[PDB]
């Protein structure tokens, strides 16, 4: 007689309710969601984008009822995520998979605790990989896991037997990017840029007046890295515009068709480098 | 190659389908549900409130095809369950689970017969325990069972991706109820309360001309258990008000906030009782 | 960590997209569906019926990528099922199973593409089998696979949590005959009739002026094996109309209700007989 249960025991503490205290821009409103603790020692928490959206107060009901305190740490509408730190003790985790092990067929469970008092699950498969998962769990901000329970995606709902889940991977990168910075921008072909802060800068042996992106993280297999470029690298230079400002790259690139093949000059160990890139469709 | 069909198999039998030949009080209609034999001696079906509201006619169609003549025993719209006998031989029944073992992610499967010539099943995990169970099968006063294909469930459409059952230990305390009296009237603190007719009153070695509500079971861990009450009990005296009526219980406590430190004088082994109870939000 | 993708994997070469640049008779428009391939040597994919309806272009997207041109062989409204030809190389296909064998409470997947580029899996049971598979996955023209992974169905969604799949035999039936003629009729109790063509008409030792409907192929337990009628069969005469045309076997029966005995005269081996049969609500 199979079931989840054994498995789902040991990853609910690690899961919280959201409460968001906001008002309504130039009405009151009480957004809440779910959200999952990703670190237990800097007391990280996860959720989504539009649940925090126009949030006055943030408060978590963890799962053995201490009703919280949170801090928005950051967040990330391109892909609907969102940072938050409780500061707090005694905090419990569950595993954290790895979205590159997905098969489709694979079966997963969606959690989450949309009433703070209280657990709630759902049952399907990884259907479609496409950067979403889909799947035939009903649907947020909570986990999915796997049939071995680990944490492999974060739940969004959005706009019928069709969930959507992030990958933990894509969301571990979002994270611990905007815990690092104020940060999350991406851009050119699986890239992520940052902005070159004099500190950063000097940081690395270069001079405060210097300027650039700063390309903060090329993921494998990106045209970027087929174009020879790598995290560390100071984008100077996309093809005639100087690039000086990190959100340059995008606006950059968005006004270039694909099918172009773009020259773009980063700055590594002190010297200039053009680098033959291709934008794709 | 697992699949459920193994149980089914053996679950089915005691799937009834059930059409209610009703007029709708001061039109005809036909409303039509499935429903489940819990006792196959005394020949006991359960199903829905709502189907058998309004019943001119209640026929119930086996499973190997016998349509028959059902009776009303009796109902109960606070849990939407009815109780039904229908005069009957070689009767079969499965097994029944025990509800209080059910783990959310635990896998069951929801049964009916909504068309009589047939059957009909559908996947899900427990979801959620709030006294309702929730879950991801799709939805009715059919078998809800576990992966041991153990009746766990009686199943509830109301008001998607969730669907709602009630517990089968929960629906046998209705249902027995309801057997042993024109019952089900529930009241105070996780209890059910029955009048002290006469005939009662006296079996317990008490006068006639007595009276109070007769606490017909408390149920374990609920606050009377706690505030001291058990079944068998007579309350004589909520508070200031002289419990002579056994909805008065109900009444008197419903009309009082939660908080509130009460007085039930209950009359036990022929002497009275003040029982410390508090009332729960 | 049981899981589905290990099969599905299997399974999925031989899943087409369908796209049909279709005039709207007398607008353009681009239905577009999925399909599946039974034969790889002639290149065989079945597919809905509606989807190549109105179909001036047919296009099929392989799982490789080979974007093609089909041919529509033949369709059936009747069942929704269509089959078509793409002449090709190096195809790969994946085993059909026995619809006979299937349980309710079987666990099943129903797998598609559609979108050309891509994948699509949803997980369910057989619900009930009324000649309708239904199911809990979610829904088309795609596979629908048991937990073995085979082929035991194909998807048609039609007008909830309720899927809809026709069993692999019902489809083989049709498409083999879709295949050997400009094929499929269907008429009395579960029988396959075809055009007594002069080149079949002597092809059995008969003449070419001789006329009647062909029995092609009966199905077991049919009213009509039960009223002695087999393949091959020529139905010269039901009751008092000359059966000379295939279609009026159905034209001629559906004028004729339910628990009515009728003679149809055969010509088996040369010589007539009547066949008592009967009809069925």
């Amino acid at each position: 007689m199979p079931s989840m249960a054994p498995v789902l025991k040991n990853i609910m503490p690690a899961i919280v309710n959201v409460a968001v205290q906001g008002y309504l821009p130039n009405r009151k409103f009480e957004s809440i969601g779910s959200g999952v603790i990703i670190d237990p020692n800097n007391g990280v928490i996860i959720t989504n984008d539009h649940v925090i959206r126009n949030a006055s107060l943030i408060t978590v009901t963890l799962q053995d009822g201490r009703r919280l305190k949170a801090r928005l740490i950051g967040g990330d509408s391109e892909t609907d995520l969102a940072v938050l730190k409780i500061d707090a003790k005694n905090l419990k985790s569950l595993v954290i998979g790895d979205s590159d092990k997905l098969e489709v067929g694979d079966f997963v469970v969606a959690i989450g605790n949309p009433f703070g008092l209280s657990q709630s699950a759902t049952f399907g498969i990884v259907s479609a990989l496409k950067n979403f998962i889909q799947t035939d769990a009903a649907i947020s901000g909570g986990a999915l896991v796997n049939a071995k329970g680990e944490l492999i995606g974060i739940n969004t709902a959005i706009l019928v037997g069709i969930g959507f889940a992030i990958p933990i991977n894509m969301v571990k990168d979002v994270a611990q990017q905007i815990i690092k910075f104020g940060s999350i921008h991406r851009g050119l072909m699986g890239i992520f840029v940052q902005h070159l802060t004099p500190e950063l800068a000097q940081a690395m042996g270069y001079p405060e007046d210097f300027q650039g992106a700063l390309v903060s993280q090329v993921n494998p297999n990106s045209p970027a890295e087929l174009a020879g470029l790598k995290a560390g690298d100071i984008i100077t230079q996309i093809n005639d515009t100087k690039i000086t400002q990190a959100t340059q790259v995008k606006t950059t690139i968005s006004l270039l068709r694909v099918g172009s093949t773009v020259k773009i000059i980063v700055e590594r160990d002190n010297k200039p480098l053009t680098l033959s890139a291709v934008v794709t469709d």
